């Protein structure tokens, strides 16, 4: 069967400990609709009870001790945690853990550093003379004492901060010690990119490395993890991230698919991060995201035939995860880039029913984003998953492209004789609508095939041939498969 991801959450989601059982009880239903794989949350306390967790403060605490005033996390308890993923499993779902190793927020309390300040658009240079400052980098994990680890951090495991408590400034901060220097290989952007918020940690430390590890490994048993997705990749030496990875898959035995966030517009700098880990992990496919919202930006004005250009996707097919949206690209967020809402059907329909990516439904597309804007995103699980039916019992077989139209494109799946009925015809246009022939395979010759969305309610009759005459009316999406 195809394999399709859902990122299980949305920046939005409540502060209410129920998001577990949420996932617990939604299980039955991603199963039907052919969801094959979820990617959680963070799931370690943050800096604070209502942080989404990319303010992570102890990696070890999955919501069982008493630290930062709460036992739970934002999302839940432990074993609410452990007992969505049974549900998960027991409907072979698998799932995915989110990982934040950049950096760490919340510290017990401040040490005494020397430091210097370094220029934010270039941070090898170092614009101070070196001082005194107060820094929030004493991790003593109070609640939980030494279970399951008795590692304890302090200023010189990290590479810098971004406050001094002395003087209350906030600045780029780089800590001397020894062989103190920002980590490489990471982004060249401002310099070095090392640096992005908080207490920034540091991989060349030899002892950070390992602990590292030695919690990899611990998280993914504790939760019996099928993979990971990682967060800021393009801020954590490169080298150790490819290493962290082969650890782990040498450690449990498992395949353990990982895909990194590596948040760059540019694909020549998404393939040099996968030379650089060797092809072991995929990346998101960011610049596939940009083009699908500047084609629902420009009101038709958008030439369709480019939808590819420029992508991972269109390079090395078997490292991308594609997306249409996010928590980092939705309404009010850092990242706003939203695809508008009347494309949105089209964008999935592109990235579920083509053969390359492995593609990811977002849970804010499916349910609607809880934010406080007027521009939220609506629900639209009711045009999503006709879609997603299309991939888990359609989308199979040899594909055939028509990137032939400033406006109107459009592909075929000739089906695969081992999935009865498979086989489909794909059309979308940011336009006027219109109509096109296309080949569906001679095997399909005679068969009566119609519009799964229901925008058509006329259905088409594939000729001795092979051939069909589409049609698909204006801004909209169809896909017609057997009647
Ligand atoms: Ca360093
Ligand atoms: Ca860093
Ligand atoms: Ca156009
Ligand atoms: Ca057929
Ligand atoms: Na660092």
């Amino acid at each position: 069967v195809n394999g399709t991801l859902m990122q299980y959450f949305e920046w939005y989601t409540p502060n209410d400990g129920q998001h577990w059982k949420r996932l617990q009880n939604d299980a039955e239903h991603l199963s039907d609709i052919g969801i094959t794989a979820v990617w959680i949350p963070p799931a370690y306390k943050g800096l604070s009870q209502s942080d989404n967790g990319y303010g992570p403060y102890d990696l070890y605490d999955l919501g069982e001790f008493q630290q930062k005033g709460t036992v739970r996390t934002k999302y839940g308890t432990k074993s609410e945690l452990q007992d969505a993923i049974g549900s998960l499993h027991s409907r072979n779902v698998q799932v995915y853990g989110d990982v934040v190793l950049n950096h760490k927020a919340g510290a017990d309390a401040t040490e005494d550093v020397t430091a210097v300040e370094v220029n934010p658009a270039n941070r090898n240079q170092e614009t101070s003379e070196e001082y005194q400052i107060k820094a929030w980098t004493d991790f003593r994990f109070p609640g939980r004492g030494n279970t399951y680890s008795d590692f304890k951090w302090h200023w010189y495991h990290f590479d810098g901060a971004d406050w001094d408590e002395s003087r209350k400034i906030s600045r780029i901060f780089k800590f001397r010690g020894e062989g103190k220097a920002w980590d490489w290989e990471v982004s060249s952007e401002n310099g070095n990119y090392d640096y992005l918020m908080y207490a920034d940690v540091d991989y060349d430390h030899p002892d950070v490395v390992a602990e590292t590890k030695k919690w990899g490994i611990w998280y993914a048993n504790e939760l019996s993890l099928d993979g990971f997705r990682i967060d800021a990749a393009k801020h954590i030496k490169f080298s150790f991230l490819r290493d962290w990875v082969q650890a782990v898959r040498q450690a449990t035995g498992k395949e353990m698919f990982t895909v990194a966030e590596y948040w760059q517009n540019n694909a020549g700098k998404l393939e040099n991060y996968l030379n650089k880990t060797s092809f072991n992990q995929s990346v998101f496919d960011v610049p596939l995201h940009f083009n699908l919202q500047a084609a629902s930006s420009q009101g038709g004005g958008y030439d369709m035939r480019k939808l590819l250009n420029g992508t991972v996707v269109s390079k090395h097919p078997l490292k991308s995860v594609t997306f249409v949206d996010n928590h980092d690209t939705q309404p009010g967020q850092s990242l706003e880039s939203t695809v508008q809402t009347w494309f949105k059907p089209l964008a999935y329909a592109f990235i579920l029913t083509r053969e390359s990516g492995y593609p990811q439904v977002f849970y804010g597309d499916m349910y609607g984003t809880k934010g406080d804007s007027q521009r939220e995103i609506p629900a639209l699980k009711h045009k999503i998953e006709p879609i997603l039916k299309a991939r888990k019992q359609y989308a199979y077989g040899a594909q055939h492209d028509y990137f032939d139209h400033h406006d109107i494109v459009g592909w075929t799946r000739e089906g695969d004789s081992s999935v009865a009925n498979s086989g489909l015809a794909a059309l979308i246009t940011d336009g006027p609508g219109g109509a096109k022939r296309m080949y569906v395979g001679r095997q399909n010759a005679g068969e009566t095939w119609h519009d799964i969305t229901g925008n058509r309610s006329e259905p088409v009759v594939i000729n001795s041939e092979g051939w069909g005459e589409f049609h698909v009316n204006g801004g909209s999406v169809s896909i017609y498969v057997q009647r």
